[PDB]
RNA sequence: ACGGAAGGGCACCACCAGGAGUGGAGCCUGCGGCUUAAUUUGACGGGGAAACUCACCAGGUCCAGACACAAUAAG
């Protein structure tokens, strides 16, 4: 459905506060199988992954979801990568360099519950 | 200080009178020695002793570096 622009920071931010809370699985095979286990509370996807064959896979599965399967799109891949812990390590004096994710996994929310509550509430309609 | 000048004790780790002996024998056990891949080692070691005790040998295994720092990395 059409994505916002506070709804994907939003999305990033509970990327990065439920990161700290040991609760994240980065990557497209550990949140496949994070999905596959019913261990996914919610899961991103990348809007710009080149590659859509398995994404062909995952949006069979995104426009026909399971009762225990909400989804979620944000806008670039290297800074999905960022707010993960990934991609990049940016604050206010301090910057880090590595590379971005296509998908993340939130298996434990904790410090973003009603968020994630939020942002899968509001992707229900 | 030192005496190997002399004088006393005062003693079965000294001598008399003995007693039992040991040293000779086989076996035990400790020390040295040689031999050994090692025959662990101190000068009784609570040192009793096939694993343990092993501290010595022939080999087969693990587990290494706090960290800092540069690349990689999430496709």
């Amino acid at each position: 459905q059409t994505a916002e622009v506070t709804i994907e920071d939003a999305l990033k931010v509970v990327l990065r506060t439920a990161l700290v809370h040991d609760g994240l699985a980065r990557g497209l095979r550990e949140s496949t199988k994070a999905l596959t286990r019913g261990e996914a509370l919610l899961v991103v996807l990348v809007s710009s992954v080149t590659e859509a064959n398995i994404i062909k896979l995952v949006e069979g599965l995104a426009n026909d979801p399971e009762n225990k399967v909400p989804l979620i799109k944000v806008a670039d891949a290297k800074q999905l990568g960022e707010w993960a812990g990934l991609g990049k390590i940016d604050r206010e004096g301090n910057a880090r360099k590595v590379v971005g994710a296509s998908v993340v996994v939130v298996k434990n929310w904790g410090a973003e519950t009603d968020e994630l509550s939020m942002i899968m509430e509001h992707f229900s309609q």
